[PDB]
C-alpha cells in the first residue's frame, strides 16, 4: 500500500536549508552555479539523488561540513530528483529566484532554519517520494497592531530590508 | 502521521491564493506584490510565523479579507503557510509576482473553487500541507464543440484571447 | 475519510512527462502556446481537469498518440486543476521555464521519463487532489570522484550541455 | 546619419511604452499580456513591422489609444519599433509582463513626462531609434526633509509601501 | 568628439541575428549554455567583446559558418562588451528569455533576419559602443481589418502558434 | 539643435557601476531592496533622476562614499529618469537579475568596472537623454584555442563559476 515516514532534517547554527525537486543529472551542476554566483562568501554544500542509471547521489561543495550535511539528508529522504542545498554566509533569499529558474527545477518544498520534517511515501521497494514538510511549529496566535509596528521595525532598523 | 481536512471558504467575488513561504519579510513583500499589481485590488494576506512567537502576521485593505485570511491560518495551523484572499483582481493578475518573491518558496492554490486544504499532524503543533483539493473531478473529455465553445468564451466574453 | 491512491504513469520511449496545478479554463491555451513557442518541431499532447461547471478534460496538441496519453492520464488522476503535459522532441528543460511563468500554473510536481507514480488523495467522492509523485527510484549511493569525472564528461562530451 | 525629434503626445490619464520587438505575434502577445494584467485597463497598442507589407499592427481595447499609438509608429517609423498607450493602469502594472514576451528585445520609456524620441535615420526609409529624453534634468539633490516627504507619499498616498 | 559608423549586418538565408550588451568573460560560456539548453537542433555561433584583459573575442559553436559569422561581426562592430549570436534551427523567440536572464546580459538591441544596420560611436581611440540598431524598413502605412484577419490566420493556420 | 556629450564615470577600485532608466520615484526603494536583499554585506549607493515635479536626484545607501558617487554621476548625466548604482563587496551578477525584475526599471545601459563613458543627447536646455555608453576597449584580437583554455581555467580553478 503506502508508507510515510518521517525525515528529522538537523540544521546546524548558522545554517539554512532548502529542499527541492529536480530532474536531470544536469541539475547539481546547476545549482552549484546558481548559489556561487549569487554571493560571493556564500559557502554550500548540495546534493542530488539522480533516480536513474547509477542512481547515486550527486554533489558539489566548497564546505565539506555541509557538503555531508546535504548527502546525508539525500541518503535518509531517499527519494529519486530529490535535491538538498545546506548554505552559510548567506541567506534563502538571496538564492531562491536562481534556484525556482533553474530549469531542472521543478519545486521547492522548504526554505528554512527551523525545526524541520520530511514526509516521504514509500509505494514500493525503492520507490519513495516528498509528500510535503513540516516547518516549525503552528501558530500560538495572532498579531497586535503594536506587533506589526515591532516587526516593521525590526525590517527596517535591524535588518535594514525596507525603509 | 495524522491526517485533517481543512474546508476553504470563499465567497463570492473572491479568490484565494495558500502557498508556503519563509522569514517575516513575507507579508511586507506579498502586500508589495498585491497592491503594485492592480490599481484598486482588494486583499488580505495572513502568514504563519513558525519561531519565536509563533504569530500570524498579516497585512490588508479589506477587513473581511484580512480576517478570513487570518482564520484559514489558524485552521490549518501549519509553520511558514500564507494565505491571501482577493477581490477586484484575479490570480492570474498576480501569481506571477508572487512566485517571484524571494520568500515564496511554493503556491498550492489559486481558486474560486470549493477548496480542501490536506494537513499533516505529525506531532502536536507540528503540521505541514500535504496538498490541496481544489473543486471536482472530471466528469468527461471535451468535444470539438465544447472546445469552440471555451474558444469563443476566451475571445468574446473575456476577451484575453484574440 | 481520506482514501490514498497510487496511479501509475505510461511514459512511452521518447517521451518526457511533466504533471502540474494550474486553475482557470486558459489554462490550456497558454500551455500549448509555451510548448509550440519553446522548440520548432515538438511533439505535444497538453491535457487540463477543469475542476467546475462542466467538469471536462480540455485538451490541446499537435500529436494524436501524445494527446490521447495525456488525456488518460487526467482521467486517470481525475483530480481538479491539475495539468499533463507529454512531449516528444523536446526535453523538459527546453519548455519548463515557460510552464513556470504561465499565470495559470501555480505548481509543477513532476517532470520526468523515469518510472513515475502520482499519489492521489480521495477525501470525498468526486473530490481528489495530488499529494506527491514517486520519480524513478532511490539511490543506490554515493558519488565518488570517478563518477563526478563521468558525469562531467557526460556534460561536455555527450550532450555538450557544459564546457 | 541624420537624427530627428519626434514630439510624444500624452494625453492626460495616459502612460506611454515604447519599445522595440520583432516578428508579427508581437501585437497578440502585448495585446494578452496587458489584458490579462489588470481588469479594466484600456489601450492602444502599435508595432512597425519591418519587412514585408511593412504595416503598422495594432490592436486596442480603446479607439483613441489605438490611434495615438498608430500615429506616433508612423512618425517614429522605424522597423520593429512598438508603443502602446495606456489608461486605469500604470506601466509598474504591465512592465515585468511586457519584459517577458518573447518577441520583445528591449523597453526605451515608460513615463507619462514630456518626452521626445532620437531617432537616427542612415539611409532614406531606414530608421532606428538612438534614444528618448524622458522630462527634465535634476534641479537639485534631494534633502532629508525631501526624503521624509516621498516615504510619506509612497505609504500614505498611493501606499505601495509600509 | 564622436565618430558615427554604420555597420551593415549580413544574414544568410535562414539564419537570425542577435546582437546585445554584457559584462565579464563568463558571458560566452553562459550564451552558450542558454542556447544549447533551449531547443535540442540549435545551430549556432556566439561572440563576445570582452572589454579589458586580454581584449579578446571570445567564441563558442556548434557550427563553424555561424562561428565566423558572429566572429566577423563583433570585430567590424568592435565594442566592448557586445555579443553576437548566430542561429540556425531555432528562432529568436525560443531563446530570447533565457539571454534575458544570464544574469552577465545587460541589454539586448536587435533579434531579426532582416536587413540591419549597426550604428557604433566612437569616441576616442579604440573605445567605441552601440548608440542603436536599423532594423529593417520604415512602415508603408497602417494595416486594415482585413490584413488583421490575415495575420490571425497566418499565426493560427500557418505557423500554428495560436489557437 | 542634438548636442551629444561624453560623461566619463569614475569607478574606484573594488566598486562596479550600473546605469539604467526607469521611472516613478518608488524606483529608489525597489533598488535599495533589490540591492541589500541580494548579498548580506553589499555596500551601495543608488541614485535615480526625478523627471517630473521638484526634479531632485534622489538617493538611497548604506554607504556615503558610494551614495556620493551615485548622486554626482546622476547630476553629470543629468538626464530624466536615468539610475546609477555604485557596489562593493557585489558583483552586478549578483544583483542584475533582481535589478532587471524591478517594475519601474525599464533598461540597463551598462553593469562594469572598466573605463566607461555615457554618451548623452541635450536636445534642448533641460532636456537630456542617454544615447549609448561606451564599455572598455575595442577588441584586440579573436580567442585562440590557447586563449579559450585559459578562459576556462579562469572560471573553474580561480573564480570557481564553473566546474
Ligand atoms: N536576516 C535574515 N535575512 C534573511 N532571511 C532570514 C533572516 N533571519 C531569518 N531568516 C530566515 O527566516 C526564517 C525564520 O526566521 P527566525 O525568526 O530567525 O527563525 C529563518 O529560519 C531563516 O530561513
Ligand atoms: N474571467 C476570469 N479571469 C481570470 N480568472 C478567472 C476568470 N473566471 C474564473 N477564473 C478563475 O478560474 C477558476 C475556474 O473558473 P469557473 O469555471 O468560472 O469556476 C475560478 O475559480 C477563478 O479562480
Ligand atoms: N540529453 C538530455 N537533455 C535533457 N534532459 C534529459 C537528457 N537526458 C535525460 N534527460 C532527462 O533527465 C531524466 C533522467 O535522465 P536519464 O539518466 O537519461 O534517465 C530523464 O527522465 C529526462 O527527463
Ligand atoms: N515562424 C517564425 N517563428 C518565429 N519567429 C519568426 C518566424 N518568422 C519570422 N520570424 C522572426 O520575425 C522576423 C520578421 O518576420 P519576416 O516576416 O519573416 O521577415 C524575422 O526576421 C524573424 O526574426
Ligand atoms: N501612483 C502611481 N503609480 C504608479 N506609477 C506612477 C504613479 N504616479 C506616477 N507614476 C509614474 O511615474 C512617473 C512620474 O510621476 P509624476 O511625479 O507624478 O510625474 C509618471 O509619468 C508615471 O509614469
Ligand atoms: N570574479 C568576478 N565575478 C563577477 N564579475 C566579475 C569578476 N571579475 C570581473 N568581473 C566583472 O566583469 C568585468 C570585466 O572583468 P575584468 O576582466 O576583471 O576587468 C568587470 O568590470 C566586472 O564588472
Amino acid at each position: 500500500s503506502i508508507k510515510f515516514e518521517l525525515i528529522d532534517v538537523p540544521i546546524p547554527q548558522g545554517t539554512n536549508v532548502i529542499i527541492g525537486q529536480a530532474h536531470f543529472i544536469k541539475t547539481v551542476e546547476d545549482l552549484y552555479e546558481a548559489l556561487v554566483t549569487s554571493v560571493p562568501g556564500v559557502k554550500f554544500g548540495i546534493a542530488f539523488c539522480e533516480a536513474s542509471g547509477k542512481r547515486l547521489v550527486r554533489h558539489e561543495a566548497n564546505d565539506e561540513e555541509l557538503r555531508n550535511l546535504a548527502i546525508d539528508l539525500c541518503k535518509k529522504i531517499a527519494a529519486g530528483h530529490v535535491f538538498v542545498i545546506y548554505i552559510r554566509n548567506a541567506w534563502p533569499i538571496n538564492v531562491l529566484n536562481a534556484i525556482k529558474n533553474v530549469p531542472e527545477v521543478v519545486r521547492i518544498f522548504a526554505a528554512t532554519a527551523n525545526p524541520l520534517k520530511v514526509i516521504v511515501a514509500e509505494v514500493e521497494p525503492e520507490r519513495r517520494g516528498v509528500v510535503g514538510v513540516v516547518d516549525g511549529h503552528s501558530p500560538l496566535g495572532v498579531e497586535t497592531e503594536k506587533d506589526r509596528e515591532e516587526r516593521k521595525k525590526f525590517l527596517r532598523e535591524v535588518v535594514k530590508y525596507k525603509l
